[PDB]
């Protein structure tokens, strides 16, 4: 269950509306990284 405003480490998983998303690195999840439109970190399955 991704979380909006929380803070995630690389190699963590977040999932969207029955999406499935894998935080790659170190950074905070905000309202707007939430269709993952920064897949240098957003490794999504």
């Amino acid at each position: 269950a991704w979380q909006v405003n929380t803070a995630y480490t690389a190699g963590q998983l977040v999932t969207y509306n029955g999406k499935t998303y894998k935080c790659l690195q170190p950074h905070t999840s905000l309202a707007g990284w939430e269709p993952s439109n920064v897949p240098a970190l957003w490794q999504l399955q």
